[PDB]
């Protein structure tokens, strides 16, 4: 069935957005971030960007070679820590996706991904293939990941807009070789618009056919708390973590999370934040 | 059926075979007498009662016990001897290598049951992970429990009870039998009862008037699953005293999930990115 990529404003709310996500596996959120947020986030991000270093021999390297990438963005962005990790729409959607089979959720990875002119694109893939039990289960897998992929520049068919196959989250055989990326639908989007897809939906970065345009995307992937994050929370200094809200702290791997009633990521099997005396919403004063 | 026993010297292949067939095996002399003495010496002064009011899966099974967890924080012998043990690593490589790749520590505790302690209901350890509860028998291997006796383990004093073969039963959601139908792992100090997360087991009833029965569960887990014990509780200073391999077990290095690097810094190697020292 030759399907369509649907588009829905941020103001429609999480119920309406979640419904298209269930039916299609992917939806465009218009105005996920405002223009002002995109400007400020870009300002914070610019000076830390660089090329992906080859020689890793990993799953990451197979899909991320040729891209400019920065990850562990809690370390580099106040707007990430304070605005995005407390966003009510993000949390409403995560509660609906992950609540039934997993309970709690948290950040697995977030990156800024900039594709240069001539970048050839990715093969279509499902994001849940980073987790081996989900690869084994295929369609029968529980929901494990949710990717909020925000456009930080214009996203066009020509400049490499992320390509998606609506409905692929419901195909019978997830191990079948995926189709060519050019049969998929590019998520044409203005800055601040985000393409939202589960870890079960076939997608990939498009070919950048321009001569002079750097196409900047912002994947932010939330994950079921029972699965180990791609990005380690031990990289964050305690001092920085203590500037965030309790909820943001929990997303970045410094609080206890409940896996269907099972407390995990604990200190002495009890609450983590209590055990280590973790502070929150700290604000350093000019003194 | 019977609970089988194999000496530590027989090696990982022989031990792994009984584990596949029975889901549970006694390793004679997993730790030496001298290790048990020294480990006990280190552990003694930090023990306390489980605090109620947690409203968790942990609390449902651990109420009434004395417990200490996050044992890398309290024991040099844990950090240096146990986290580098060749037999532990040989068995984990065999259990987890096929479906998961790497593995690491999820939880380890000292569990002391007092006289009168009523025992646990029989349970499978993989029910701490929701996807494994859903899959039941069809679940991939997720956990391996090396449960070492730190005092004598007797039928009467609450030796851990196990049902050999329960890892192969068709229906994992069927209500388990009474704990007193299961076989107690009678053991000397340093012997360990080894079982997968799919095998029905539980701490026994302590029917003595005067014996404190001290067990030492050490649970390794497939790296794709979040640990029960958080690695952010460990200060960096302490982690840097351990070997690279021990560091990896306690959640401070990158682990490979069937070729997928996870627990990374900037998607690259964690230890490199944060400049992590060792030994
Ligand atoms: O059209 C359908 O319902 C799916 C059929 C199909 O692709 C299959 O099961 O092989
Ligand atoms: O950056 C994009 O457009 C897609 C990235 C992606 O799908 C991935 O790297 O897993
Ligand atoms: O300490 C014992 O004997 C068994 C403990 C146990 O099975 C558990 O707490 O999961
Ligand atoms: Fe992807
Ligand atoms: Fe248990
Ligand atoms: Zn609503
Ligand atoms: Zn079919
Ligand atoms: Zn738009
Ligand atoms: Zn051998």
């Amino acid at each position: 069935s030759k399907p369509t990529l649907r588009r829905i404003p941020r103001s429609a709310g999480d119920e309406a957005i979640f419904q298209v996500l269930q039916e299609d596996g992917v939806v465009v959120i218009e105005g996920f971030m405002s223009a002002d947020q995109v400007r400020r986030f870009n300002g914070e991000i610019d000076p830390h960007m660089k090329q992906w270093e080859l020689g890793q021999k990993s799953y990451q390297e197979s899909y991320l070679a040729g891209m400019r990438q920065l990850s562990s963005l809690p370390l580099f962005s106040k707007l990430f820590r304070d605005e995005l990790m407390n966003d009510e729409l993000l949390h409403g959607l995560c509660k609906r996706l992950f609540g039934p089979e997993s309970g709690d959720y948290w950040l697995t990875t977030s990156s800024v991904l900039e594709t240069e002119p001539g970048y050839h694109g990715q093969e279509l893939h499902r994001e849940h293939d980073g987790i081996p039990i989900c690869t084994t289960l295929g369609r029968q897998s529980p929901e494990s990941m949710l990717n909020f992929l925000t456009a930080l520049t214009d996203f066009t068919a020509e400049n490499g807009a992320t390509r998606v196959l609506p409905g692929s989250h419901l195909w019978e055989d997830f191990s079948a070789p995926p189709p060519k990326a050019d049969t998929a639908i590019p998520a044409v989007m203005n800055p601040g618009d985000a393409v939202l897809f589960t870890g079960k939906t076939l997608h990939g970065a498009g070919k950048n056919n321009t001569t002079d345009f750097l196409r900047r995307g912002f994947p932010l992937i939330m994950q079921s708390c029972q699965f180990t994050p791609v990005e380690a929370s031990v990289a964050l200094p305690r001092e920085l973590v203590e500037t965030m809200t309790p909820l943001a702290q929990k997303m970045v791997g410094w609080r206890t999370v409940s896996a269907k009633g099972v407390d995990i990521w604990t200190y002495d099997l009890k609450d983590l934040a209590t055990g280590i005396d973790l502070k929150s919403n700290q604000v350093a004063k000019k003194a």
